């Protein structure tokens, strides 16, 4: 398995239904729509492989791209590789569930997240949030810093609706993930949901995502998963 | 490791916080509030028991029914124990997520949960539902008969709304499960769900919780997961 069989097998795969949506959340050619899911096959046939991956990530095409994540080597990149990457994440998709995903198995997933956060860029700002919601469900609470995680909580509640429309949604999340994979706060992430109510992500020629955290929390407790955590299904 | 090690063990990792939840979802004393995370390095250790799985089931304490469910061996397990089991499921999470989830990986799964879904008892036919949810997850469409599914589709469509609140819950489970896991009848199951419109669970002590299964899939469609098969997570 090299690239070019990848990319072959990759466009096999695709759909036009799976291909619509994707350009519908804001990809755009080349893309095949591939569904995740039909990805694990080949991803348990191929070794981390950070050469693959960078070439996979440079041809633009947001499946593959979405591949080169899984089959990238988090822990040989560099804070440099993943500026690169994220320079490439054109959409959401890429940078909170590639190279977000991607950063939160590095050893320095706070750090260029927190810059990130920092930026005032709004897809890298979603990067950062969204690497800490999933660092949260890859690692112990025991690493991280409460008082940390409880003045971001605060910052959401006071930004979160003033902030562009795409970190808002990882914000959201990020509200969502404390609450119920960082017990130590699950109290103030529940108040502090409550205070911000309804958030709307506004979407290019279609309907706002109006994302209630209150809600998915409390679903989220209804089947008994406070305190659940488990690395990002990737597909 | 006995039956005496296992409840010393469970008890020691119950909690005020997630106790509070199972009681608020439904459970009652004698329950300690134990995190499934922490069951994982448990049922490692004991793998397969069916003899100390009945023990710890027949304690009536939720956290060791639960724990129950992760060692049994569903393989060995008759359809009358299987309605043992059933009869002493008093509330959802015991149904739906240790009685369903056990019967799901048994040799009689299908033949089972039609006879609960038949059965016109609350937990019984919420057990039956969600064992399909889990089975859609855990194996290939080459195990289900798409004309069965679509009568199911439309049995949920005629009888949902005026269902048992935890069938409700279940049936508006199977509606999503079968859009996303069961591609053969992906369109169907939308259009069921849009026929269906809100679903509503009401549940004492708290405000009825208001389903919306289009929306649902819509998200899950959104982020890649057509046909995506996720085995459910115990621990």
């Amino acid at each position: 398995m090299d690239f070019k069989t990848v990319m072959q097998e990759l466009e096999a795969l695709g759909k036009e239904r799976t291909k619509k949506i994707y350009i519908s959340n804001g990809a755009h050619e080349p893309v095949f729509g591939v569904a995740t899911g039909a990805m694990k096959p080949i991803a348990k046939k191929i070794k981390l492989n950070q050469e693959l991956a960078e070439e996979l990530y440079a041809t633009g095409n947001y499946d593959a791209m979405y591949f080169a994540g899984i089959i990238a080597d988090p822990k040989a990149m560099s804070e440099s590789d993943f500026d690169r990457w994220i320079d490439g994440a054109y959409f959401y998709m890429l940078s909170d569930y590639v190279v977000a995903v991607t950063l939160s198995e590095s050893n320095i997933a706070q750090d260029v997240a927190d810059k990130w956060i920092a930026s005032g860029d709004e897809l890298k700002m979603s990067a950062g949030w969204s690497c800490y919601c999933w660092l949260l469900g890859n690692r112990k609470d025991n690493a991280f810093s409460e008082s940390k995680i409880s003045d971001m909580l605060e910052m959401v509640k006071d930004t979160i609706h003033h902030s562009p429309e795409r970190t808002k949604s990882a914000m959201n999340n990020f509200l969502n993930t404390v609450a119920i994979s960082y017990v130590p706060l699950h109290e103030k992430a529940v108040e502090i949901a409550k205070e911000v109510g309804i958030v709307e992500v506004k979407r290019d020629n279609k309907k706002s995502s109006l994302l209630n955290a209150s809600e998915s929390i409390q679903k989220e407790l209804d089947r008994g998963r406070l305190g659940f955590k488990r690395k990002y299904v990737r597909c």
